[PDB]
C-alpha cells in the first residue's frame, strides 16, 4: 500500500514533495470532478 | 494560463498526469489541506 | 521523438512543471553507461 | 543531503520515482548543456 522514496538535494526534495502532496490530495476529490476535469482537458490541448 | 512544450510521448504523458494533480488540488477545500499538512509531519522528516 | 504541447492554470503550476520537463528532457543528454550506472545502484 | 519520503499508491510512487531518476540524473550534465538548453527554450 505505502511507499518509500529516497532522493539526493533539498531542491530536488522539496519539489517532489510539492508532487507527493498534489498526488496524494487528488484522491480526496471527488470522481465526477475528476472526470470533469479530464472532459474540460479534451478542448486545452491534444 | 501558460503553455510548455515537450519531446517525448511519454514525458508528456508524465507532465499531463503532474498537471492534472497541481490543478485538481486547487478544487480542495483549505482543512482538508491543513488536516493533510499536519499529518504528513508525522510520516516524513 | 514527437512534440506536444500542454496548457497550464497557474503561475506557480508552470514553474514546477518547467522544472520536471527541463529534467526530463535534459536527462537524454546524460551518456547511457551513467544512466545503466546509476539504474546499478539504485536498485540495490 | 539525502531525504526520503513516505507515499500512497503504487501509481503515485511510481510517477515519482521517475521524476526522482530524472532530477539525479540532470545533475550529471554539464552545465554549458545546461545552460544551452534553457535559453533555447526562451
Amino acid at each position: 500500500d505505502t511507499y518509500y522514496l529516497q532522493v539526493r538535494g533539498r531542491e530536488n526534495f522539496e519539489i517532489l514533495m510539492k508532487l507527493k502532496e498534489s498526488l496524494e490530495l487528488m484522491e480526496l476529490v471527488p470522481q465526477p470532478l475528476v472526470d470533469s476535469y479530464r472532459q474540460q482537458q479534451q478542448l486545452l490541448q491534444r
